[PDB]
């Protein structure tokens, strides 16, 4: 039985874990010949040859073969012929068959030397949920054997903005605000799920404040869920996360950023959820209609909130 794993940056397996739209899926697939060590196959069995099959589902796109190596270190790619088929599998798939069955049998199969295929793919931009699947099979001496299917959920992030009279107050969206008064923008972060196959290096809001009408006073960032770090420390929901963040505000452009420090985010356990809400307090200093939107970035993935309005 041939096998396939899916690996993270650190070379660890993440079969069954969730990933983000910009993931690179790094697959390691094994054509298993170690069980044939010492075999004495007949010549007609040998002449039926050897082939390895990889079948990705509709989620995956741009194949790169990064290497094909035997377990003794040999680069064997020039001994195989790759085909991409599209019409024991029966739809769309990749296949590698040995060009010279005899020589391949002697050098690799009869010696029990497994071949490892390192393949990477991207996710298609129009696959925004469900399961990313990749399966393998192998054909030896004309007999086909399926191996395992590796499965990963694709989670597209999602965020919201509201405008409030103040924190844990009420929405005033499309409402009126007296001149000189304060309002609070709430940016609702995505809860990054437990059972993910990646660590966080970026969790960040960019808010384009309408600086001609709104004066940035201050901000506050709070945990939306209990957060568990790798060493077991639990950070209660509702906790003020300020010292794990950096805020910057350019008064000439209205650009506001709040970002978590990479060193903190690295401490969060892959089996904890993670999320924060950001409250931005502004003072209304001019009459007219005041719009607000934000962008949210999680590990290089960008999404936008809705646009809110208030009137003065």
């Amino acid at each position: 039985p041939p096998t396939k794993k899916v690996l993270d940056e650190n070379g660890q397996s993440i079969n069954g874990k969730s990933v983000l739209p910009n993931a690179t899926l790094d697959y390691v697939a094994k054509q298993n010949f170690s069980q044939y060590k010492g075999i004495k196959a007949s010549a007609e069995a040998i002449a039926k040859g050897f082939a390895f099959v990889d079948q990705p589902n509709e989620a995956l796109a741009e194949l790169t073969v990064k290497s094909i190596k035997a377990s003794n270190g040999d680069d064997v790619s020039s001994l195989l012929e790759m085909r991409h088929v599209l019409s024991s599998p029966v739809g769309e798939f990749y296949m590698w068959t040995a060009k010279d069955p005899q020589a391949f049998y002697k050098a690799y199969v009869q010696k029990g030397l497994d071949i490892t295929y390192n393949l990477s793919f991207k996710v298609k931009k129009e696959f925004t949920k469900g399961q990313i699947k990749n399966g393998v099979a192998q054909i030896d001496f004309g007999n086909g054997y399926t191996g395992n299917i590796v499965v990963n959920d694709l989670t597209t992030p999602e965020v919201h903005k509201d405008v409030l009279d103040k924190e844990d107050g009420k929405s005033i969206n499309n409402g009126t605000v007296k001149l000189g008064d304060e309002v609070t923008y709430k940016l609702e972060g995505w809860v990054v799920p437990a059972n993910r196959g990646y660590d966080l290096f970026e969790y960040k809001f960019v808010d384009h404040l309408q600086h001609t009408h709104d004066l940035y006073l201050k901000d506050k960032v709070v945990a939306k869920v209990a957060i568990t770090l790798k060493d077991g420390t639990v950070i209660p929901k509702g906790t003020n996360l300020v010292q794990y963040t950096e805020t910057v505000y350019n008064k000439e452009t209205g650009r506001y950023e709040l970002a978590f420090k990479a060193d903190f985010l690295a401490q969060v356990s892959r089996s904890s959820a993670f999320g924060a809400d950001d409250f931005i307090v502004v003072k209304r200093i001019k009459a007219g209609d005041v719009y607000n939107t934000a962008d949210f970035f999680v590990n290089g993935n960008k999404v936008k909130t809705e646009t809110v309005v208030t009137h003065t």
